[PDB]
Parts: C-alpha cells; sequence; structure tokens
C-alpha cells in the first residue's frame, strides 16, 4: 500500500520524459524527493520529518507520474493530499501544478483526525517540502541551522564558538544537518540519535564526523576536542529523554542546547524513554493512544531537562519541532520559558526577506551548481558572509540526489540570481534547466505561533492570511508549481504555510515570470514583517520600493 | 475608526473612477456591499452574519478604495483581513485583488483569539461574501433556502407544501430570506426575530408578509392561512430560545423546523433568553466571557426544543449557523440527532456543480438584469423549474442596491451564461459590464463538517484541501478577484472556503478567462464530490468531459 521495494531517482540529462521542461521539472523533483541518497524512508514514500510523504500512496504516485508526463503547457494538475485529483485548463503563465496537502478544518486539525482519515486512505502529511517536491536532503535546512548557531554565538559568546559545544538530538533528514551546521559555526556537538541507521545515514553523507561508544566516551571526546579548539560533530546512539536528564544530574554543562527530534508527531516521531524504535513502531499500530501518551510523557521529562540547562545559564531554544507545546500539554507549565529559534535568532533575516532560498540542477551535473555558485559570488561581490558560505558548501556539503544549493538571500537578490540563472540556461552555460524554490519556512510563507511567527511584536502570531496570500500571489505571478500545506514542522493544528518552485528554462517567457515571482515571493515576507511594525522590514520595503498601501 | 455616519452606494452608469472595468468592478461591489439597502449595519461596516465586515475599519476602507482607484492592469492588490497591505506586479490575466480574511492557525482558530486580535486592530471577520464583496442582499441566499424547502417538501410531504408551515428564527440579512423562500415554496411560516428593526427591514424589502402581535395571534394566523392553502410568512418579535420551548410545551406541531439566528458567534449574534438586545450589546463588551456563556446556554434550550419537535416526527434540520455544535458543547449530547441542510437536502445539487451562481449589473439599471433573465431562459429553454424561478424572482424579489440575480445552475451552463452575458456587454445590449460571482457556499469552494461537507459518504468532512485548490485554480484561470476565508457561516474554527468573481466587460480577453474559470470553478465541485464517490458527480464529470486522473 505505502510500501514498494524500488529505488527511485530523478532522470538526468536533457532528454525530456514529460512534454516540456515546465512539466519535466516537477516530475524530476518528485522523484528526487524519493532518491535513496535523499529521502529517509522512500520505499514507504517518506521523505522526512516523521511521515512527510511525496505522494499519498504508490497507486497515487504512479498516477502523478503518468499524469505529469501527459500534462499540456496550458493545463494545470491539482494534487490533493498526495493524489492527482484533476486537470484543468489555465494558461502557459499559470502554475502547471497546484498542491494542497494535509489541510483540515481547524476544529478537526489534529493528528487523531488525520490518522483516522489516513486509515481511510484520505490523507497524506506533506510536511513542508515533502509533499511539494522541493526537498534536497539535509542541505535544505543546514544553512538555517548554521545561521541559528552563528547568531546564538554572537549573542552569547561574543562571536566565535571555538572551544564550545552544542547538545542536541535528532539525526533524521533535517536534524542530521545539526552536526555539520555546528561544525561550520566553529563548535563541537553531541548529537543523540535513537536509530543506528540514521547515524549511519549522516555518516555516509558526511554530516556528522564520528560516533561515540557510550555517554562517558562521548563526553571524553567533547572534552578533548573542545580543549583543542576543534569543531567535530559526535553522534551518540540513545534516547534524548534519558540522556539529557542524566547529563543534568551529572552537572554537565553544554554551551547551548536545543532539540530536533520529530516531537511534532508523538505517534511516529518521538521515542518514549526505554523503548526501542522497533517496539515504538509496532505498538503505534496496536495502542496508538497509549504510544502517543508515552511519547509526550518523555517529551515532558526532555523539556524539563532543557529548562534545567537554561536555569544553569546555558542558551537554550526550541528549534521548530513543537516539543515545548507537547511538554506543556503534559504538565510542564513553564515549558515556554525558553524561546523558539526565530524570535530569538533569525527574525531579523526574515525582515529583509532572507530565507532558505534554493535551486537544483535538473541535469544532475555537479558542475551546473558550481557554475551557479560562481555566478552568485559575481552577482553579490561584497558579501563576505555569503562568499564564505558558498565556499563552505562547496568544501563541506556533499550533493544528495540532483546537485542542489542552499543559499540564504532576500528581497532584491533572489530575482537578480533567478534572471541570471535563466540566462545561463539559455546560453548553454548550464547544461539543463534549473529549478528555484525554498522551504516553506521563509519570510512571508508561514504562520506558526510556536516557530516562525512566535512572539510577533504586534501579537499577530496566529494570523494565517499571509501564507494563503503568498500562494495566491505566486499562482498569479507564474511560479511553476505552488502549494498550501498544513502542520509542516510543528505538526497538525499549529501551522499553515505555502511553497513555490519556478523553472528557469532559459526562455523569455520564464524570465518574465521569474522577475515578478522572485520579487513578490520574498516581497510578501518583507510586507508581512513591515505590517507587524519591524523597522528592519519597513526600511527594506522602502529601499526595495515595495508598494505597501498602508 | 469603526463607525462612520455616511451612506455608501455603488457608483452608477458607465463613468469609471478606476483605471478600467476590472478595477472599477471590485470598487463598485465593495461599496454595494455597504449600500443602506443591502447591508445590515453599514455604518459599522457590518454587512451580515453577526459581525461580517467589508473592510477592517474606515481608515482601511478609504485606503482600499484609494488603491483600487489607481491600481494598474498588471497590478494585484493584496487584502489581508480587510486591509490593503500590498500591491505587486502580476499580469492582466491574473486577479486584480487577492483576498484572505479571518484565517487563523488551527490551534488558535476560535472567537476568543479572534476578538483579542480584533481589539488590537488586527482582524476582520469576512463571513463569506461580506469581506469578498459579492453580497447582493437577501437575494443571495433566498433561492438556496427555497431549494432546501422544496426538496424537504418532496422528501416529506409529497412535493408541493400546500397547507404546511415552517417554524424558524432569525430575520437578519440571510435569515430574512427564509420567510420569502417558504412562501415561494408554497408554505406559510412563523419567523421569530428579536430585533424590531430587522423585522422592519424584511417587511420593507418584501421578504416577510406580516407581523403577528404575539404567539397566540401568530398561531391563529398560521392555523387560518394553513387551512386555507395560502402561503404567507409571519414575523413574531421575540426570542426563539423562549418561543420554541413554549410551542413544544403547547403541543404545537410545525411541518418543518429549522433556525437561522447568528448562533455561530455567541458574543454578537445570539440573544440570551430574557435579555433585551440593549443589555446584550452592552454586556458584550463588559463581560464578554459571561455573555458567551449566557448565549450558549440559551442555544442549548433552543436546540433541545428542536430535538423535541423531531421526536414528534417533525422534519428538523440545521441551516448552517452551527447551533447544534454550540448546544452539544453546552451538554446537549444528542444535538446532532437532526441533520444539516446539505447532506439532507442540497448535496445532490452540489454533485452537479449547481449552487448560488449570480451576477450583478454594475450599471445599476434593472432592465440589464431583465435582459439577462430573458437571455437565461433562451439558453436554458427546457428547464421549467429554472424559468419558474426567474418569473418568481421578477415577481417577488425586490432589487437591493445594484440590480442582481441569483440563479442556481451548475457545471456547463455557468460558462454558457457567462460567455453570453459578456457578448451582451460587447454588443451594447447590456448598459455596462456585469460581474459574475457566487457565495462561498458552493460545490467545490467550502469544507465545513457541520454544514456544506457534513456527512460526506467517505468521511472526508474536514478535508479543506479542496477550497484552497479552488482559490488557487481560480487565480490561475483568470477570475477578477479571488478570496480565501475562514469561519464563514459556522464561525471561527468550523469552515474554510474560497470565493471568486469575474467581470464580463465585453472583451475577448475577458471571454477566454470566462470560458476557463466558469468551467473550472464548478468543475472542482464535481471533482470534489466525484472523489468522495457520489455517482451523480462521477456521471456529471463524464458528461462534461472533466479530466480527473484517478
Ligand atoms: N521549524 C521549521 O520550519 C522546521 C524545519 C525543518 C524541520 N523541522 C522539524 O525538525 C524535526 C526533525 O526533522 P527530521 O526531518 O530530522 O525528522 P525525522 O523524522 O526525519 O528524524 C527525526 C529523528 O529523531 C529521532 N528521535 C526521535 N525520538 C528520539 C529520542 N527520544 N532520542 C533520540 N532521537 C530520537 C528519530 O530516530 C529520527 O531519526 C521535525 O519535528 C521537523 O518537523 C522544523
Ligand atoms: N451555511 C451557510 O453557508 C450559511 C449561509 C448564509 C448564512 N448562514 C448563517 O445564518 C445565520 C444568520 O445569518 P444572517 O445574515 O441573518 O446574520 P445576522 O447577524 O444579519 O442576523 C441574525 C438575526 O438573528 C436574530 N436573533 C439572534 N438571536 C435570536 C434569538 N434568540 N431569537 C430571535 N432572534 C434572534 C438577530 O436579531 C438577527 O436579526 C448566521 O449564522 C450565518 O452565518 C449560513
Ligand atoms: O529544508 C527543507 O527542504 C524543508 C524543511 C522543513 C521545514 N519544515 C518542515 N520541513
Ligand atoms: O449569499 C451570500 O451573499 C453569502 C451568504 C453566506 C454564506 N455563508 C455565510 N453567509
Amino acid at each position: 500500500n505505502n510500501y514498494r521495494d524500488v529505488e527511485i531517482r530523478a532522470p538526468r540529462g536533457n532528454k525530456l520524459t514529460a512534454k516540456s521542461w515546465l512539466t519535466e521539472a516537477p516530475l524530476r523533483m518528485l522523484m528526487n524527493n524519493l532518491d535513496p541518497q535523499v529521502a529517509e524512508n522512500p520505499k514507504e514514500l517518506v521523505v522526512y520529518g516523521g511521515i512527510g510523504r511525496a505522494a499519498r500512496n504508490w497507486e497515487c504516485y504512479d498516477k502523478i507520474v503518468e499524469t505529469l508526463t501527459r500534462l499540456e503547457d496550458d493545463e494545470t494538475l491539482l494534487v490533493q493530499s498526495g493524489k492527482p485529483v484533476g486537470v484543468f485548463k489555465t494558461h502557459s503563465n499559470a502554475p502547471r501544478v497546484l498542491i494542497a496537502n494535509s489541510n483540515l478544518v481547524p476544529h478537526w486539525a489534529n493528528w487523531e483526525h488525520f490518522n483516522e482519515l489516513d486509515a481511510k486512505g484520505l490523507a497524506m502529511y506533506g510536511q513542508m517540502t515533502a509533499g511539494s517536491w522541493i526537498y534536497i536532503g539535509s542541505q535544505g535546512i543546514v544553512q538555517g541551522t548554521y545561521e541559528t548557531f552563528v547568531e546564538a554565538g554572537r549573542q552569547h559568546y561574543g562571536g566565535s564558538l571555538k572551544g564550545k559545544w552544542v547538545l542536541t538530538a535528532g539525526l533524521g533528514g533535517m536534524g542530521g544537518a545539526q552536526p555539520l551546521a555546528a561544525t561550520l559555526a566553529g563548535a563541537c556537538s553531541l548529537n543523540i540519535e535513537s536509530q543506528q541507521s540514521r547515524i549511519d545515514f549522516r555518516l555516509e553523507t558526511r554530516y556528522v564526523d564520528e560516533q561515540a561508544t557510550d555517554l562517558d566516551d562521548a563526553l571524553v571526546r567533547i572534552a578533548k576536542y573542545t580543549a583543542e579548539g576543534k569543531a567535530i560533530s559526535i553522534a551518540l546512539h540513545g534516547n534524548a529523554a534519558e540522556i539529557l536528564p542524566e547529563l543534568v544530574k551529572r552537572g554537565v554543562r553544554p554551551d547551548m542546547v536545543t532539540d530536533q527530534t520529530s516531537a511534532h508527531d508523538p505517534l511516529n516521531g518521538y521515542l518514549p524513554a526505554g523503548w526501542t524504535w522497533e517496539q515504538y513502531r509496532d505498538r503505534a499500530q496496536t495502542e496508538p493512544a497509549a504510544v502517543v501518551k508515552a511519547a509526550k510523557q518523555s517529551m515532558a521529562v526532555h523539556v524539563q531537562a532543557m529548562l534545567d540547562f537554561q536555569k544553569q545559564g546555558v542558551p537554550t531554544f526550541d528549534y521548530g519541532n513543537n516539543i515545548r507545546q507537547m511538554a506543556k500539554e503534559e504538565g510542564v507549565a513553564n515549558a515556554f520559558d525558553f524561546p523558539g529559534f526565530v524570535p530569538a535568532y533569525i527574525r531579523p533575516l526574515f525582515c529583509r526577506g532572507v530565507g532558505p532560498f534554493r535551486w537544483a540542477a535538473l541535469s544532475g551535473e555537479a558542475e551546473d551548481i558550481y557554475k551557479t555558485d560562481a555566478k552568485v559570488k559575481e552577482l553579490i561581490p561584497d558579501d563576505a558572509h555569503l562568499h564564505r558560505w558558498l565556499d563552505m558548501a562547496r568544501e563541506r556539503i556533499s550533493f544528495q540526489g540532483l546537485p542542489a544549493r542552499i543559499c540564504w538571500v532576500g528581497l532584491g537578490l533572489r530575482a537578480k540570481l533567478g534572471l541570471a540563472f535563466n540566462e545561463m540556461v539559455r546560453s548553454g552555460e548550464l547544461s539543463a534547466p534549473v529549478v528555484i524554490g525554498r522551504d516553506h519556512l521563509d519570510s512571508g510563507s508561514v504562520s506558526s505561533p510556536n516557530a516562525e511567527t512566535e512572539a510577533m511584536r504586534d501579537g499577530s502570531d496566529a494570523v494565517s492570511d499571509w501564507p494563503l496570500l503568498n500562494a495566491l500571489l505566486n499562482t498569479a505571478g507564474g511560479a511553476t508549481w505552488v502549494s498550501l500545506h498544513h502542520g509542516g514542522g510543528v505538526g497538525m493544528g499549529f501551522s499553515q504555510h505555502s511553497g513555490m518552485v519556478i523553472v528557469c528554462d532559459g526562455t523569455d517567457e520564464a524570465a518574465e515570470r521569474i522577475a515578478r515571482v522572485l520579487t513578490n515571493d520574498p516581497g510578501t515576507g518583507v510586507m508581512r514583517h513591515a505590517d507587524a511594525g519591524y523597522d528592519i522590514a519597513i526600511d527594506c520595503a522602502k529601499e526595495q520600493g515595495l508598494d505597501l498601501p498602508m
């Protein structure tokens, strides 16, 4: 049903399968989302973050690939929670694919109802980029995690994190980026992961450096390495709900604490203390309500450990998995005494429309991306932080599936880069068309009170009109495929966000769509923060010449 | 900032204030939504359904009118909860305005949080067509209420309703259509309403015939007219929470029972038993929490009375105001023993894409609608029910604000009508362009478990992907203005729905957009119900040649 023993990888080269590049792109990106080197559990259509899938089930997967292949340049495919439900006439400048995943009427917006619908074959969790086909392995979130650690270091350790270490958990698709991000930020790290296969995955993709043999050994390495001013990431096989409380008991003092286990989903993404991942998976089907409760009780203990570390003065933050909320519902009243990573460290970037901007080379050529890297340095000649990030990505980020690049940039530069990339496809510099996208985590594409829009200065945390407008505007502007998801990141009920991907096929038509959607997409973000009253966003809006009526 | 002592009415004739008809249309309809003859309390920007508003406040109202006035042909205004927050470049075949009102992240989708936001000047409830500018007074819902009664009559009373009577309450904007709908369906009716001014509004607009002086006088009139085979509506000043329970106790037996008070918003639309509307609105801002408690306690008793009538064999149904939910939450465990109006009576019509399709003459001339009435009969020459509806409308439906017409037709005919009207504008048969829209209650534009999607056969009630896809597709196809609202009809947390309006300016460009959007819009409705498994929808899909992959 949801299992098929096959290996899927995106077609390479310039030979189309679909009718045009605008339809070949989503077809290749859907497949890239399931590439064995990219996705966590693709045989079950799982890309990342708990049960974030690319298609509802295999029959729907087959139908999506079949429909996408026949889709015309003036037709638009509607994908409803991982299922191709309809094809309607639009035009060549409208999106070829329109996607709405996991959306539920609020009163029924919970995992329990979602699970009920899933059992009836009526649901699919799109996470953020899983159901919208713009996932590129751990590289997708790595720059954001890096920026979060860098900013935390600037705020608490006057700059460099040399000799310092981060304590966290979760080496899944996105969590796996934590160790490399810590390392690139100059810190060592103790990354606790309950599944050996995931630690192996991070090692194979060179995102974590080594694995300790036990807790004491892990601490001996951290002690050695930190004393040496080295930045080495260490994986520790175990349960966060057991280890963090133990380290607190021992008086161990990390330099910064966070967590990235899939706490957003108690049933499938967080292991109860003392359970094996195998007991967890079986019981989840037997006593789901009981599994959920055990998962949340451990989260309570886990967050209480995080609070104790904070009480000791160690910078502590929630990294968007909604674990505080879970802990809080389980009795930990002061669960929100430590902040989310955005209001604490990243919001300033969102005010300038800066976010996880990304692109992938459909050709599959590593050199296509290197060429784009060079072009960006040429287009942004005076940003040493950015040039250093591109260097680090080139030297330390290994490609997963189709070569792709994560490069944080905001309002103004996104379109500059996009038009430039389109010019490179046209001239033949890039061997094949490239797709520009981003995570749904971005300045104007997400409303999530426990993550991206936590503590907005005006109290607008829960207002979700913005992401809806971003998707609508992206559709009007001409992105190649637009999406509207629910619950990505923090789980059912806590978020609404949009996605967009636009194809640079070297044509003049593309350049026309690219100029406006890459101005509008980040523009809605600047707009959204200027509306909230952020001076940085209002200044950016003015400098970029945004037309903000009020 | 929320009250302004002025009378607003849509500009008339052919003179343009905006730069083109595509931008003049939303400007005129916005104003039309506030016509003294259309809205329920326009001086407070209130259009209908509790606190459903056309703009957030008067400052934002002027700003939208202003922006709409200068908006270019390739620009798109973004309206966020009734606020003109930004303008971005798109293209002439995309919507001029993208509207997103009242959307809140699920976990915070409740009146309590909405009110907090409203107080901080951060919200506006758009109901369905209030904030989307396509409300045409009581005529908007009347045929739908009429169809519901006709169908209930075919199901329970052999067909025609001669000598039968309906018992209901709420003579507000939409509720005011109940008495006339009953009459057009051939039944008498007792409509209880707590505000005399509202009873006067329906009387002046010809939606209700007379006012009893009390319960006994009312019962004497029902008994008399019913025995005589007459079809007259009676208004009765009072509180349904008191009247219904009383009638149950007297052994009175209506032939059909329902309700249309604004139970969806306890704080603003439902008078507690024994309270004067004066005390109600004063205490609303004094002890809101207490007022909500009081209002809901009355809803419980009201629903119980309704449950009692059903026990007596009286066909009873919820008419989309979420009163059952409120009663259930108030201890009335079996509050859902009587069904919502769509699964019981209207769903088959939705399966064919039939719904509250309508259009308005921007000219302001009645003869423009009369010409469309005649045109419709010409294009649908073999639908006597349709013709009979047009005759009754011309006969009993008084125009409100700009001459408009409600006309239930579905997949296929909508585009036939839209293209014809466009051609009448082009040839001059029609004074000025007409706008074609609908309510958000329609086949593929709303998910509402306690209303439009109540009891879907596959249990997909809460799936809200559909309306988001409808809005996305309408944007892609070329509607003039597209909207996505939250909580219309049933209130905060219980619904998500889209809206659309397309202008027919006689242009070929408008022509190509009409063919697409007027096919796609109802098309998503047939798709949505076909997906749920309804054979009637599947057949319609096949007849109309819809492209539904699965
Ligand atoms: N805020 C944002 O916008 C944002 C962005 C990306 C990801 N996220 C969230 O980050 C979290 C992780 O993402 P992912 O892709 O790595 O999820 P994942 O399911 O691919 O991996 C999660 C890992 O957590 C491990 N784990 C679970 N419980 C554990 C425990 N008690 N001790 C040690 N390890 C445990 C699991 O073994 C798994 O390997 C998710 O909640 C995801 O939603 C948020
Ligand atoms: N299901 C749908 O798609 C749909 C469509 C249209 C309207 N509705 C709903 O129908 C309801 C009414 O709409 P509206 O436009 O008339 O709202 P409204 O606010 O304009 O009018 C409500 C009327 O109810 C009266 N009232 C309140 N409590 C009363 C009581 N206890 N006894 C007698 N009268 C009482 C008020 O005086 C007022 O006249 C709302 O809940 C609205 O959302 C649902
Ligand atoms: O980096 C990505 O591709 C998406 C990461 C994400 C954000 N929210 C949930 N997953
Ligand atoms: O007919 C209209 O103008 C809208 C009626 C409506 C639907 N839901 C709430 N109000």
